[PDB]
Parts: structure tokens; sequence; C-alpha cells
């Protein structure tokens, strides 16, 4: 069924809540051991948001390999990503010890440092040239290279130095800044345009590691970012565009990580930026 045609059948009746409870009763259960340890308490942002065991990102030591993130790994649209949330304090090394390891060339991220007057996720990049950081607990180091402002999104260029082998990357970071704090943006215009800069990019692309993506919980916006992106690669790729379901493939991701689209309205706006986008796949 045309999703275009299934979403003014939803907002005629006003039944957003009802598909959202559906998905969330479908969705899969799966066990999360490692993160409910007692050694990683300081390594959750969240008590109710965890990696399942079969998807976390392991780190590559031997002291404690544990971090809060999951590979989704989409077999059909051939993408992958990292979903993971905004760093604390007491993991920032690992995040970019995270980075390193899994060869990703993009950060992804969809929230501001304080938003509604609290802090929604560490300052874990440098913000002048010439005061670069160093995280002591994983060798590395961080230069902040270049930055580009615009009026939704700011564009940053990091290099990211392995202290151990003095080997550096150049990584991309794709800053969405405009988000409410509360609700969902009106259009999804600045959204889309922000999807296909990260993609231009070649962060997305094969020839890297998955690009990491967060906003707080690394659940919400960020579900809302990978879903979008599944969704509109899967209609260039089939002859029967109008085949996408997009409630199936949110089901198949959230085999990967519980609680991808937190609310009614994160779904409602996943609809409208796949269903505008798609009047540029389909040849516009
Ligand atoms: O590597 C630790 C570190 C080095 C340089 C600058 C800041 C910094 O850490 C701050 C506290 C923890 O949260 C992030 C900000």
């Amino acid at each position: 069924m045309e999703m275009e045609k299934e979403f003014e059948q939803i907002d005629k009746s006003g039944s957003w809540a009802a598909i959202y409870q559906d998905i969330r009763h479908e969705a899969s259960d799966f066990p999360s051991r490692v993160a409910k340890l007692p050694k990683n308490k300081n390594r959750n942002r969240y008590r109710d948001v965890s990696p399942f065991d079969h998807s976390r990102i392991k780190l590559h030591q031997e002291d404690n390999d544990y971090i809060n993130a999951s590979l989704i790994k989409m077999e059909e649209a051939q993408r992958s990503y990292i979903l993971t949330q905004g760093p604390l304090p007491n993991t920032v090394g690992h995040f970019w010890e995270m980075v390193w390891e899994q060869k990703s060339r993009g950060v992804v991220m969809l929230n501001r440092v304080m938003e509604k007057g609290s802090l929604k996720c560490a300052q874990y990049w440098p913000q002048k040239e010439e005061k670069e950081m160093i995280f002591e607990d994983t060798n590395l180091k961080l230069t902040l290279i270049s930055e580009d402002i615009k009026s939704y999104y700011t564009v940053r260029q990091l290099e990211l130095e392995n202290l151990t082998t003095q080997e550096t990357r150049e990584i991309l970071h794709f800053h969405y800044t405009t988000w409410p704090d509360f609700g969902v943006p009106e259009s999804p215009a600045s959204f889309l345009n922000f999807l296909f800069k990260v993609r231009e990019s070649g962060s997305l692309s094969p020839e890297h590691g998955p690009v990491v993506v967060h906003c707080s919980a690394g659940i919400g916006r960020s579900g809302t970012f990978c879903l979008a992106d599944t969704c509109l690669l899967l209609m260039d790729k089939r002859k029967d565009p109008s085949s996408v379901d997009i409630k199936k493939v949110l089901l198949e991701m959230r085999k990967f990580r519980m609680g991808l689209i937190q609310t009614a309205d994160q779904l409602r706006f996943s609809y409208l930026a796949v269903i505008e986008g798609a009047k540029f796949i389909m040849g516009d």
C-alpha cells in the first residue's frame, strides 16, 4: 500500500498513537546482560536504554570492552550504522576509541550539548584550533582543523591521532543544530538536506567503517535518521518503490537496538521525510 495513502488514512483517522503502540508490542526482546553488570553502571546514560548482547560494539581492550553502542546491519539495503548514546564524562575516551577501531569516516550528532536547561551530552570535540584534546585513558589526540557553520547544521573537519602508532585520520563531524527542544520539525526539508550532505561526504559508503550516529539516548532522533536513509535507498533499488513498508523496516532495525523511534510524532515525521525525499529518488 503506497505509504502516502496509508499516511492520509492514519492522519484523517488520527490513529498515530495506535499504529505506534502496535510496533512497540511486536518489537524484538533480546538479552542485555553485559549492559546491566554493576561495573558498567557509570557507562550508561539511561537505565532503560541498553544495547542487546548479540549486536553490541566491543571495545578492543581486555580490561572492560563495554560501550552503550549497537551495530544496525541492513542486509537488503547494503548499509551499516552504529547507533550510540551521547558520550558521558567517563565515556568520551571510549567513544573516540570506537570511532578509531571501527574505521568510521563520519560522526552524526542530532542534539545540542544543552537542551531544556540540562546537559544532554559531554563537550567531546575541541572548539578552537589551537586547543586540542588528549584522552589519556585511550591514548588518542583530537584537533579541530576547520568548521563550516550554516543555518540548520555545522560541518567540522577533525584530525584523530592514535598516539600509540602516530597514524592520523580525517573524521567529519555532521552536527544538526536546529531540532526543537519539544516535538519534531514542522517540515522535513532541512533534515533531508542534512542527510544528503552526509551521503555526499562518503561517510555512509562501503569503503569506510559504519557511520557513528547519536542524540542523547541514541534511539529517537538517531532512529529517524537511519530509518529515513534505509527506506529511500530501498525505493532506489526495488522495481516497485511502492513495496517499501516503513513499519516493517523499523521492526527489522529494532532487532538490533531497542526503542528506535520514541514517540508517535517521530513515527509521523519519519513517514513525512521518506514521502518528501522520494520526490527526488524517483527522478526530480
Ligand atoms: O579527555 C578528557 C578531556 C581532555 C581535554 C578536554 C576535555 C576533556 O574532558 C572533559 C571532561 C569530560 O567530558 C568531556 C570534557
